C-alpha cells in the first residue's frame, strides 16, 4: 500500500523544475485540483524522498500540486510511497512522458454521463472542470454537418475555434459553408475572427 | 511501498477514457515513454482494481501507457497499489487534472545540464525527448534582444513559434525587430508563416 504522510512532514524541493510563475501553481489552479482532492482524495500518491538533513522529514520528488491541492483541501495528509532513487530529471520525465484525451475523448466522455441523465453542473463536479468547459466540449456532440467534416479531418482541432465557427453558423449558416467549401482557406483562431469581423460589416 | 505487479495479471479497462485513436496510443508515443520506463523504471506507480469476474487478475484504472509502455521495455512487471474505489469519472480526472511545465522551465533545465557540460544528446535521452525537441528549447536560452521581450510579455508564447522568429532574425534582423516594433502586430504560426514569405522575395 502507499503510507498516508502527515502534510506536516513534507517540504518542497526547491529544484523542482516548475517554478513559482508557472500556471499550475496559480492560486485558481490549486483550487481546481483542491476540489478534487477534496471530493476523491489524492488518486495517484506521490512520490517522496527521505530528508538526510532531518530524518523524519520527506521532500517531494514529484507531486507538489497534489500537496498544495491536499492543504487547499483541509487534507490532514497526503497518499505517498518512498522512492530514494530519484533524481532532477526524473522529475522532469513526470511531467513531460505524458499526453491528453482530445477534445472528442472528452466530449464523448460527457455525452456518455448526459445519456445516462446526469445534468451538466454534475457533470462538471466530477472531473473537477468549470460549467464552461462541459458546454464548450458539448458543442463537439452535435456539430453541423460541414463543421463537423472539418473536425473529424482534422482541418480544426481547437475546441474553442470550433465553438466560434459553431457561434457563426448559427447566426450565418450560408456564409460559413461557403467559406468551409474553400479548400485554401485554413482554419485558424486567427482566420475565423477574420470571418466573425466580415459578418458584422 | 508499491507492488511489483505481473504484467500477466493486469488487463486495460476496455471503458478507459482513452480511444484507439489516441496520439498518446501510437506507437511512437509508446515506444517514448517505454525508453524511459526501460532506463529509469516506472515512477508514478499504476493503479488497480482487483477483477470480480477473474480472481486472481487486475484491472487498470489509470496506467495504461505505463502499462503497454513497460512491455515495450520488456518488463516482466510493473509498480502498482490497489484502489478498488475508484470510478469512470477519476480516470478523467487523472488526465485532465495537471499542468504542464513552460517552454522557459524546460529550456532553463536543459541550460542547468548543459551548464554542468552533458551533451545535449545525453540531456535527450535522460528525458526521453527527441534532439530536436532539445534544440528548440535551447533556442530560448540567447534570444535576440527584441524577441525576448515579446518572449517574456507573453507576446508570443509558443517555442515553435519564437524558433521561426529566431531563423527569420538570423536571415534580416532589422526588418524582424520593424515588424515586432508594430503594436497592432499580434504573433501566431500564420503571421509569422506570413512573415517569412515576405522576407523570400527581397
Ligand atoms: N518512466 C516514467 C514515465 C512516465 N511516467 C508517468 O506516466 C504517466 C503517463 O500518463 P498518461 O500519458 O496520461 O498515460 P497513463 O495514465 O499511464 O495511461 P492512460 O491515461 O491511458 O490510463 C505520467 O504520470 C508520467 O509521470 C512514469 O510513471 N514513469
Ligand atoms: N484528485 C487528483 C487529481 C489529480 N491527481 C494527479 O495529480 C497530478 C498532477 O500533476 P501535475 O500537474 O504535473 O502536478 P504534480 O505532479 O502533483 O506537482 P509537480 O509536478 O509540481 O511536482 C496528476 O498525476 C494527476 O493525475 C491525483 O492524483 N488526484
Ligand atoms: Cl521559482
Ligand atoms: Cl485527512
Ligand atoms: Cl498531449
Ligand atoms: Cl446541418
Ligand atoms: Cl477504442
Ligand atoms: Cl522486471
Ligand atoms: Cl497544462
Ligand atoms: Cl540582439
Amino acid at each position: 500500500g502507499p503510507i498516508e504522510l502527515d502534510l506536516d512532514l513534507i517540504d518542497e524541493d526547491p529544484h523542482q523544475p516548475r517554478t513559482a510563475d508557472n500556471p499550475g501553481f496559480s492560486p485558481e489552479s490549486i483550487a481546481e485540483i483542491g476540489a478534487t482532492i477534496k471530493e476523491r482524495g489524492v488518486k495517484s500518491p506521490i512520490s517522496v524522498r527521505e530528508n538526510q538533513e532531518q530524518p523524519g522529514r520527506y521532500i517531494i520528488n514529484h507531486g507538489a500540486r497534489r500537496y498544495r491541492g491536499s492543504k487547499w483541501a483541509g487534507k490532514k495528509s497526503i497518499p505517498a510511497f518512498i522512492d530514494n532513487d530519484y533524481n532532477e530529471a526524473d522529475q522532469v520525465i513526470e511531467n513531460l512522458q505524458r499526453n491528453e484525451l482530445t477534445p472528442r475523448e472528452i466530449a464523448d466522455f460527457i455525452g456518455r454521463e448526459l445519456a445516462k441523465g446526469k445534468k451538466k453542473g454534475d457533470i462538471a463536479k466530477e472531473i473537477g472542470k468549470s460549467p464552461a468547459f462541459i458546454t464548450q466540449h458539448v458543442t463537439l456532440l452535435d456539430l453541423p454537418e460541414k463543421i463537423a467534416d472539418a473536425f473529424n479531418t482534422g482541418r480544426v482541432r481547437d475546441v474553442t475555434v470550433v465553438n466560434e465557427l459553431v457561434t457563426a453558423f448559427k447566426k450565418r449558416p450560408e456564409e460559413v459553408e461557403a467559406w468551409l467549401d474553400d479548400d485554401t482557406q485554413e482554419i485558424t483562431r486567427g482566420t475565423v475572427k477574420l470571418l466573425r469581423e466580415f459578418l458584422d460589416e
